[PDB]
């Protein structure tokens, strides 16, 4: 009698992504529209997905038929950043289906991405959520969205009976949980969750689809892949890092300016992020590595430019829950001007349900390598650690 927690379709529409897909795809319009990427899925559990083949290749197919719809389009031309050229773009796009590649070899499932970066963009967000659900509504099929709103108001209720209204009207929470949702009715009705009872300051979402149907505000930085394009796009390696942010403050001059800063390591990061950069950006994204150390170096940083660390803004999005998040604002809430982000842990948290382990990671640009280093634990690797002294 409960309410099932999949709906008809799993991938809504061409907006049931996170935005900064969006703004990036913008950028590569205008900056690099030729270029041309690779990417590879993969599975970190070694989890036989040999079985969900067909259902996948059906959701391509499915992929291959949306095209936007005016509503939408015009919910995006609303947004001031968004040029016109892109938005008619958007409103000619469609999956290209030649762009991917699935199947089985060595008895595992495998999926590959070639073609130009403007293309291929839009596929990474969509396919996660959708492999995602697919296995689960195989895996669960009796998964109710009844089950979900329990373990989301448990942790609602936990954070009440914890921080106290004071710490609550400042922390400042978004979900980032599309790509590895149980399914898209969870998230949504996570969202609208949170929308209505979160016990802190619930800032928006990343999901585009669920920004105009909730009525929140779509929410996105950089992505990690901007900047490890730019290792191959056509600067030196050691300099690919400060072209990548430079071409995204030329795009956006000023707006949307939260940079990640692990993309290398946070080290080689803050020894390139000079007063200009720093002046410019409103502030960093913590991806990986211990988050109070990460913190400290950042704010360290500000202070020897001479930046009051008070007028910026840090990120946490590494693997979050209510816990970890809130003992980093309270250790850093005072020092510098904090938010958070949490993904899986707020739209995949399902009694007895293990949320999938995997990525669409890029792995090549205009025909070489890129990679991405990160603060946590072939040969281009080498000389990519080497010149940034690793």
């Amino acid at each position: 009698l409960a309410e099932s927690a999949f709906s008809e379709r799993i991938v809504q529409n061409l907006l049931d992504t996170d935005f900064y897909k969006l703004t990036m795809m913008q950028a590569v319009l205008h900056n690099y529209p030729n270029a041309e990427v690779e990417w590879e899925f993969r599975c970190r559990n070694q989890e036989d997905l040999r079985l969900y083949l067909p259902a996948i290749r059906e959701q391509l197919e499915y992929l291959a038929g949306l095209a936007i719809s005016d509503e939408q389009l015009a919910f995006l031309e609303r947004i001031p950043f968004l040029a016109p050229d892109f938005i008619r773009f958007l409103g000619l796009f469609r999956f290209n289906p030649r762009y991917v590649q699935t199947g089985i070899e060595n008895d595992e499932f495998f999926l590959r991405l070639k073609g130009p970066w403007l293309h291929v963009i839009l596929f990474e967000v969509p396919l996660l959520a959708m492999i995602s659900e697919v296995r689960n509504r195989a895996r669960y099929p009796a998964a109710t969205v009844e089950q979900a709103r329990e373990r989301l108001q448990e942790k609602f209720d936990w954070l009440r009976r914890e921080a106290s209204a004071e710490e609550l009207a400042g922390f400042k929470m978004a979900d980032f949980g599309t790509r590895r949702r149980f399914s898209y009715r969870v998230h949504e009705a996570v969202v609208s969750g949170l929308k209505e009872d979160f016990p802190g300051c619930f800032v928006g979402t990343s999901n585009v689809h669920l920004a105009r149907k909730l009525d929140l505000k779509p929410l996105g930085t950089m992505a990690h892949e901007w900047l490890m394009a730019h290792q191959q796009l056509g600067p030196r390696l050691i300099d690919s890092q400060s072209a990548a942010l430079d071409c995204w403050v030329r795009e956006y001059r000023g707006l949307l300016g939260i940079a990640l800063t692990d993309c290398i390591t946070t080290d080689a990061f803050l020894r390139d992020f000079d007063l200009y950069f720093a002046k410019l950006f409103d502030g960093l994204r913590h991806d990986s590595g211990d988050p109070l150390l990460w913190a400290e170096k950042t704010i360290a940083h500000y202070l020897k430019l001479g930046i009051d660390p008070l007028t910026k803004t840090l990120v946490f999005s590494d693997g979050l829950d209510l816990p970890r998040a809130l003992k980093i604002y309270r250790a850093l809430q005072g020092r510098i001007n904090v938010s958070f982000g949490i993904g899986t842990h707020f739209t995949c948290d399902l009694p007895g349900v293990e949320p999938m382990n995997i990525v669409v990671k890029m792995s090549a640009c205009n025909g070489h390598p890129v990679a991405k280093i990160s603060d946590t634990p072939p040969d281009f690797i080498h000389y990519l650690k080497h010149v940034f002294q690793v």
